[PDB]
């Protein structure tokens, strides 16, 4: 069966090993967190980087990076520096992975806040430019959970063909 490595970056403090952990664990409270799961129809092992690789030193954290094959770009909907690094994150794993078309989804985490700084619009926007989906999510509710994760997986899928 096919594994899938993915990295799931972004600013510090939005929820990326909350989100790791709902997905796994199924509740919100070394090297990788591995899951066989159901996407399409078809069996597949989901082998989600530990995000301590984003703390490494340059050239460690770009071969952390080289290796996913697909990223889950994440904010939290309630911090604008973190949508604003979108920007910065989305050109760092194109120059690491020497391409413009990386598999990649856009995830606002946090929705079950009411705080929203980052508005769904913005968001949307910003996906719908870059190409690629867009998922709101909470790690607390699990809301949209799954679905970030499977649709980062369908698009590696059409990726690859
Ligand atoms: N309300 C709410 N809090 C969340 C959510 N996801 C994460 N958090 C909280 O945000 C903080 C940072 O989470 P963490 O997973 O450490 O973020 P990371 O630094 O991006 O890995 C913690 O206090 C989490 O409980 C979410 O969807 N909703």
């Amino acid at each position: 069966m096919t594994e899938y490595k993915l990295v799931v970056v972004g600013a510090g403090g939005i929820g990326k090993s909350a989100l790791t952990i709902q997905l796994i664990q199924n509740h919100f409270v070394e090297d990788s967190y591995r899951k066989q799961v159901v996407i399409d129809g078809e069996t597949c092992l989901l082998d989600i980087l530990d995000t301590a690789g984003q703390e490494e030193y340059s050239a460690m954290r770009d071969q952390y990076m080289r290796t996913g094959e697909g990223f889950l770009c994440v904010f939290a909907i309630n911090n604008t520096k973190s949508f604003e690094d979108i920007h910065h994150y989305r050109e760092q794993i194109k120059r690491v992975k020497d391409s413009e078309d990386v598999p990649m989804v856009l995830v606002g985490n946090k929705c079950d806040l009411p705080s929203r700084t980052v508005d769904t619009k913005q968001a949307q926007d910003l996906a719908r430019s870059y190409g690629i989906p867009f998922i709101e999510t909470s790690a607390k509710t699990r809301q949209g959970v799954d679905d970030a994760f499977y649709t980062l997986v369908r698009e590696i899928r059409k990726h690859k063909e």
